[PDB]
């Protein structure tokens, strides 16, 4: 029988894009699917919704707070030190949530972050499902119980080891550890320290899932059952779905122009800002290189425009090359087109799994963002499939020389490492496409749904 399923995803295009891409497999299933965004944004939604006529979109009022700009509904729309607030406005639509609940009856609501929300659920017997689209692994490694035990005892020293009975082994740098010491106590709307409010929802929700599969994520996902004692499931690795909009011309013509698999892709998200001296040595590092490029980056913090703050003489030696480019792009759309040869990545969750599916060079960038590092150590560390460029230890900076470096590295068609990585990544993808995996991810993923609400 077919479920009626409301999902709430963070104001923010790294959920929404994957919520929308499961909730398109879900309606193919036969499941209606309520589907809440924010009001201005839905336009830039419709794109991905496949069934209109099973998924249907709910505007949300995106309310003001206090020092949120006029108008933002996203993480694209502000500055990442304005996150919090957005998390306070995310909690403030909790009136029209409850009114939209109310009315729409769903038997289960997909969410992030909003740990209020379960009360509310269970009140109208609706079953509270926390959908995450990061990496099972970060959550284990930063919001398993025995780190939020130790409260604000927890140090970088702490966190440079993983938690008791954590699956897996890699190693972070001294400036990561720091990173997670400090930015797990600030708050993150409404007045709550960022990991107390991801551990409520992990305690109060009735079940969890997450993107992924049994032959990656499984580990992460049996330790989170065993620590938490609920149900925690994997929607399989959310396969991006076809968009109804063809590759802009303009960027497939100048694609077009490349040898196949020469092209340098460089993308860093929707959310991030670089600092002015390390987007100077990310991009003199891709002109190091030779190869042509396009790298989609905002300005650095303190510029307008990417003209003011390229490195001198920069747009005169690259030429027709090389593009750096500040709008948003059709970024699955690029990554397939045949030119690519190389995809340099911030690690964001949505950018791997395009990498992976993809025939590019993994070159491993992760911002300063647990997920992004986390996401590194594996793809670098376990999986193999990427080369991770050299960070200084403390001031976790890189130097030109060492995106030149891990670019060159797997480009070489005669370079062991690239060879390998390349083999690596072969494997991956060929599993993540396999023609049952995520199809049978999906029916164990239904058949628990199904158990959920029984
Ligand atoms: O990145 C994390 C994360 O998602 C991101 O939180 C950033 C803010 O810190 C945002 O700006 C990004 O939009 C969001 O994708 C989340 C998160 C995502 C969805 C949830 O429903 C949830 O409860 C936690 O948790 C983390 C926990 C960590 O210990 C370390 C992390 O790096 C994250
Ligand atoms: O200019 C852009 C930037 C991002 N994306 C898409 O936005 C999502 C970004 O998710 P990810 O988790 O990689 O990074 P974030 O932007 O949240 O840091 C992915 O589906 C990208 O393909 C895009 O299409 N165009």
């Amino acid at each position: 029988s077919s479920l009626h399923i409301a999902m709430f995803p963070w104001f923010a295009m790294g959920h929404l894009i994957p919520y929308l891409h499961l909730s398109n497999k879900l309606a193919k299933r036969g499941h209606k699917i309520s589907f809440f965004t924010p009001k201005k944004t839905q336009t830039k939604l419709e794109q991905f919704n496949l069934y209109p006529n099973l998924i249907t979109f709910y505007p949300l009022n995106v309310p003001h707070v206090d020092g949120l700009p006029f108008g933002a509904e996203t993480t694209s729309d502000v500055a990442i030190s304005l996150g919090p607030i957005l998390m306070t406005a995310m909690d403030q639509t909790q009136n029209q949530i409850e009114l939209l609940l109310t009315q729409l009856k769903p038997q289960i609501i997909f969410f992030d972050f909003v740990f209020w929300l379960p009360k509310i659920t269970q009140r109208l017997g609706i079953k509270s499902f926390l959908y995450f689209i990061i990496n099972p692994a970060t959550i284990s490694y930063t919001t398993s119980p025995p780190r939020m035990f130790e409260a604000e005892n927890l140090t970088e020293v702490d966190l440079m080891k993983p938690p008791k009975g954590y699956p897996t082994s890699f190693n972070l740098q001294s400036h990561e550890a720091k990173h997670l010491a400090s930015t797990r106590k600030i708050e993150f709307g409404s007045g709550i320290p960022f990991s107390v409010r991801s551990y409520n929802c992990l305690s109060l929700t009735d079940a969890i899932g997450f993107k992924g599969c049994r032959e990656i994520e499984g580990p992460y996902v049996d330790y989170l059952q065993e620590q938490f004692g609920k149900p925690v499931l994997l929607s399989g690795p959310v396969l991006p779905e076809q968009s109804k909009t063809a590759l802009d011309e303009k960027w497939g013509s100048w694609l077009g122009g490349f040898k196949d698999g020469s092209l340098v892709y460089c993308a860093l998200g929707s959310e991030l800002k670089l600092k002015q001296d390390q987007f100077h040595e990310l991009l003199l590092g891709l002109e190091l290189t030779g190869f042509p490029f396009l790298a989609i980056l905002k300005p650095p913090v303190g510029f307008e425009t990417i003209e003011d703050a390229l490195p001198e003489g920069f747009k005169e030696r690259v030429k027709e090359k090389g593009i750096v480019h500040s709008g948003w792009i059709q970024q699955q759309l690029i990554l397939e087109h045949p030119s690519v040869g190389c995809f340099v990545t911030h690690c964001g969750a949505g950018s791997i799994t395009e990498g992976l599916v993809n025939n590019c060079q993994m070159v491993l960038l992760p911002q300063l963002n647990g997920d992004y590092i986390i996401n590194a150590r594996i793809m670098g560390r376990h999986l193999k499939v990427g080369v991770e460029v050299k960070k200084g230890e403390e001031d976790g900076l890189f130097t030109k020389e060492s995106v030149y470096e891990a670019v060159k590295i797997v480009m070489d068609d005669e370079n062991e490492i690239g060879r390998e990585v390349r083999s690596n990544h072969t494997k991956v993808r060929n599993l993540l496409l396999r023609h049952d995996l995520e199809s049978s991810c999906l029916d164990t993923f239904c058949e628990k749904l199904q158990e959920l609400v029984s």
